[PDB]
């Protein structure tokens, strides 16, 4: 029932030249793709440009973060109202890089979620456990805590039209691997957790895998019933590699 | 000897419609200005649009913040390389709103200053004391410390072509305001502080007043010898008001 979504998180990579080349190449590589939705999140200053270059394609826009205010005396902040105005749809919040580097709390990320829903934007809520948490067997505990920050304060209806990306931080560039079976176990837990509150809402949430995915990984991952796509890091900077993942998602969901 | 600079810090205010209207109005209101440089800092997502709207005018672009990395796996950050690529020149760092709301340290801001210099961008270094600091008589100690973060790590040569903006934070929302005499005493102190290290650099640094500046009070402030312009808040959102401030600077320094 769930239409897959593959989203490219460019992280801190981009330039006028790069945006033109990558978006152009993405359109070409994604020709004929109909069975998987596609979004990209360039650095904020390139969203407008990327949106322009994406005309004629099915590539949707997004962003890498948002702050809490819509307007006012908040020098250097990002407004959900302005993201909407410039045409970004899918807004990444709570990425592990921000939770760690910028000490973003569960409570803060939940507030970001609320402002996005209020504006009618799509949160891509990133959740996931550390090396120590995984080793301690606290995967489920951590994921539930990070989800509950929204679910307990905003209700199950907050997740209508929302996306969750599970990041196995313990497995990302660490020497440790996470299997499709292991990913499916977590995705299943996440959906079940929401279902305890509202089964209908749980059934429609898009749960993306945010761990390492490549051409060797994609088909086995996307065959899993509770994995609805992928939030892609480094591979999103190469049109061919990114399109391989998109096409694998399309093929797996048939 | 110093050519004034009036810069508009739009803060968290903007939309595509607003950018078009405001920049168009700015172009018209400022078309006959010769004796004052002008920069604007829209929200990050609108820099590209504003730069394109300003083409043909003397309105220079800027931004409200920058982070430390040029590229890499830093979701949601702002790159100095990208700010340059998109056409921003004048980069506000250490604004009181960011020192307070986002806990940015003196040391972090000095690091931002260094990254900007390496990219050939112009830092607009914001400094200023709080209500508690001002009441404790620590105006000079605080300004000196905030400047010293750069001065004692990068030398006076770092301030070549750079801009300082003094914000009396104690005057924000307190129902209080600095007189031109008070503002001038602080600007004179800042310049003398740099002159202790390099007198020639001190004489060429643009020191902007960053407290409340409007069409009404601009003339009296710009009559002061060590006030080289203004970092303007709310009045930067209305072209007519902003133009009065620019012209007052031109007239005062003519």
């Amino acid at each position: 029932m769930r239409h897959p979504l593959v989203m490219g998180n460019w992280k801190l990579n981009g330039s006028r030249h790069m945006v033109h080349e990558l978006v152009s190449n993405l359109r070409k590589e994604l020709a004929g793709v109909a069975g998987c939705a596609v979004a990209i999140a360039p650095p904020e200053m390139y969203i407008d440009m990327a949106k322009r270059e994406a005309e004629g394609s099915h590539i949707m826009l997004g962003a890498q973060n948002v702050d809490l205010n819509l307007s006012g005396a908040f020098t250097g902040e990002t407004s959900a109202a302005m993201l909407k105005d410039i045409g970004a749809q899918y807004i990444i919040i709570g990425h592990s890089e921000r939770r760690t580097y910028h000490k973003e709390s569960d409570e803060l990320i939940a507030k970001k979620f609320a402002v996005l829903k209020e504006q009618g934007l799509t949160p891509v809520l990133c959740i996931g456990e550390t090396e120590a948490e995984n080793e301690a067997g606290k995967t489920e505990e951590v994921c539930a805590r990070q989800i509950d920050a929204v679910l307990k304060t905003q209700g199950a209806a907050a997740f209508e039209g929302a996306v969750i990306a599970y990041e196995p931080v313990w497995a990302i560039g660490t020497g440790k691997s996470a299997t499709p079976a292991q990913a499916q176990a977590v995705h299943k837990f996440i959906r079940d957790h929401i279902a305890k509150v509202d089964a209908n809402i749980a059934e429609q949430v898009i749960i993306q895998y945010g761990g390492s995915v490549n051409a060797s990984n994609a088909a086995e991952l996307f065959a899993q019933p509770d994995i609805d796509g992928a939030l892609v890091g480094g591979a999103s900077l190469k049109a061919d590699a990114f399109a391989v993942i998109v096409k694998a998602a399309e093929a797996a969901k048939q």
